[PDB]
């Protein structure tokens, strides 16, 4: 039927829990506590974070570069990038 709330917004769901996994092993926090709208200043992640999480993304996601993860708002603006590298 009609998309809600985008069209294939089911495919970024798929991806998203793998980045919301990665993100958690990066942080050190528990993977229930992140989630595709929070704020990348909520989850601490400074220029070190980035440099790691590019590397671990590209690992357990699809590949992308820290440049792409200092441009970011929060999870749901990477997916819409890895969703499409595939
Ligand atoms: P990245 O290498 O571009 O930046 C790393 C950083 C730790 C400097 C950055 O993430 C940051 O937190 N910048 C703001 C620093 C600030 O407002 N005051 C200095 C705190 S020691």
């Amino acid at each position: 039927g009609p998309g809600s709330a985008a069209a294939d917004d089911g495919r970024r769901a798929e991806l998203a829990d793998r980045v919301s996994r990665t993100v958690a092993d990066t942080i050190g926090r528990p993977a229930g506590s992140i989630g595709g709208h929070t704020s990348l200043e909520s989850m601490g992640l400074d220029s070190v974070m980035i440099r790691a999480l590019a590397s671990r993304l590209s690992a357990e996601v699809a590949p992308v570069g820290p440049e792409m993860l200092f441009g970011l708002r929060d999870l749901d603006e990477l997916v819409d990038h890895l969703v499409a590298a595939r």
